[PDB]
């Protein structure tokens, strides 16, 4: 299916004024109101089909309320996910990602958290704002991890993957994987040291 809103440039869904995509504000929304509790969150696969279906109901009216249309938390964790993943460009840009990646290298815990804060600041406004969100949001989603399962390094599992986009022929997967995974679970963990 064709979309105006799904599968477009961020900047075109997003204001300076406001900043989330309207979709990503639902969901989210939705998903601390309703599956805070749900076990493996974002880990868990939805239907696709619901999801397709959620994006397609969206698209045609902007104040679809979630409340109203008794959707799985599962299928509406799935489907904000999946805004991100048909983004042209991934969420956190490739250019940014080098330097994530050379931050990185520092072993030194302080040291390190101080460098990927600096890339930090280079990021594109429009993504720095959206990532800022999820990620605080999935912040959140982790201090209910006793009971949603869902830890910090867990969710980064779910994410990197769908922020980044990795091109796995220009790394070793399973390195490329420890390194993205952990960059995201230090944002996620260290969400307030990075944008408090």
């Amino acid at each position: 299916w064709e979309s105006n809103y799904f599968g477009v440039p961020l900047t075109t869904v997003v204001t300076p004024e406001k900043p989330i995509p309207i979709f990503i504000e639902r969901c989210i929304e939705y998903i601390e109101a309703t599956g805070l509790s749900t076990e493996g969150i974002y880990r868990v696969s939805g239907n696709k089909s619901e999801m397709e279906s959620l994006q397609r109901q969206f698209d045609q009216d902007h104040n679809l309320d979630l409340a109203e249309k008794d959707f799985t938390v599962n299928t509406v964790a799935g489907a904000m996910k999946s805004f991100f993943s048909e983004l042209p460009d991934p969420l956190v840009p490739y250019n940014m990602q080098i330097d994530l990646v050379e931050a990185h290298k520092i072993n030194d815990r302080e040291q390190k958290l101080h460098a990927l804060k600096e890339v930090l600041k280079k990021f594109p406004k429009e993504n720095h704002e959206v990532f800022k969100y999820v990620i605080s949001h999935l912040n959140k989603v982790s201090h209910n991890n006793k009971v949603n399962l869902m830890t910090s390094e867990n969710l980064s599992i779910c994410f990197w993957p769908t922020l980044m986009r990795p091109d796995f022929s220009t790394m070793d997967a399973l390195t490329a994987t420890r390194t993205y995974q952990t960059i995201i679970e230090l944002f996620i963990q260290q969400c307030p040291f990075f944008f408090y």
